[PDB]
C-alpha cells in the first residue's frame, strides 16, 4: 500500500521518503478513513518542504476531509504562515467552508494568528463570512480574547 506509506511519511516529515514514494507511484491524494490526504497531514505537522513536493506532484490543494476542512484550513488553524502562502500560490480556495461554516480566516482569527489573518486578507478572504451560527471571524477573535485581530477585521469590514 503505497498510499498508506505516503500518509505516514507525510505525517512524520520524511522528505526523502515522500519523494521516493511519489516516484514509486503512490497516490498523491491517498485518503485515510477521516479523508485526510498527505497534503492535510503535512500542513498539520508544519512540514513546508513536503507540502511543496506534494503540490508539485499535483496534489489536489482543495481536497476536503470528512469535516469539510481543506489543507488551507489546517495550516491557518495551526499557525504555519509559510504553508498558508504556498497553498494560496497553488490555488487554495481562501473562502472554502467546512461543515460548521468556518473559513480559513475564521480559524486564523479564532486561534490568534495575526500574521496569517493579514495574509488571508491580502488573498481576498471574506471578512463578512458567517459560520453556521452566524458568527464572523471578528466575532471569533473577540470571543477568544484576540482584540488586536478583531480590530484589524472590523477595520477591514
Amino acid at each position: 500500500d503505497l498510499g498508506k506509506k505516503l500518509l505516514q511519511a507525510a505525517r512524520a516529515g520524511q522528505l526523502d521518503e515522500v519523494r521516493e514514494l511519489l516516484k514509486a507511484g503512490a497516490d498523491v491524494n491517498a485518503k485515510d478513513l477521516i479523508g485526510v490526504t498527505p497534503l492535510h497531514l503535512a500542513a498539520f505537522s508544519g512540514h513546508l518542504e513536503i507540502v511543496e513536493v506534494l503540490l508539485k506532484a499535483s496534489a489536489d490543494v482543495n481536497a476536503k476531509d470528512v469535516s469539510g476542512r481543506t489543507p488551507l484550513h489546517v495550516a491557518a488553524k495551526h499557525g504555519h504562515l509559510e504553508i498558508v502562502e504556498v497553498l494560496l500560490k497553488a490555488g487554495a480556495d481562501v473562502n472554502a467552508k467546512d461543515l460548521i461554516g468556518f473559513t480559513p480566516l475564521h480559524l486564523a482569527a479564532q486561534f490568534g494568528h495575526l500574521e496569517i489573518v493579514e495574509v488571508l486578507l491580502k488573498a481576498g478572504a471574506d471578512v463578512n463570512a458567517q459560520d453556521k451560527s452566524g458568527k464572523t471571524p471578528a466575532d471569533l477573535a473577540a470571543r477568544a480574547g484576540h482584540q488586536d485581530i478583531a480590530e484589524v477585521l472590523q477595520k477591514a469590514a
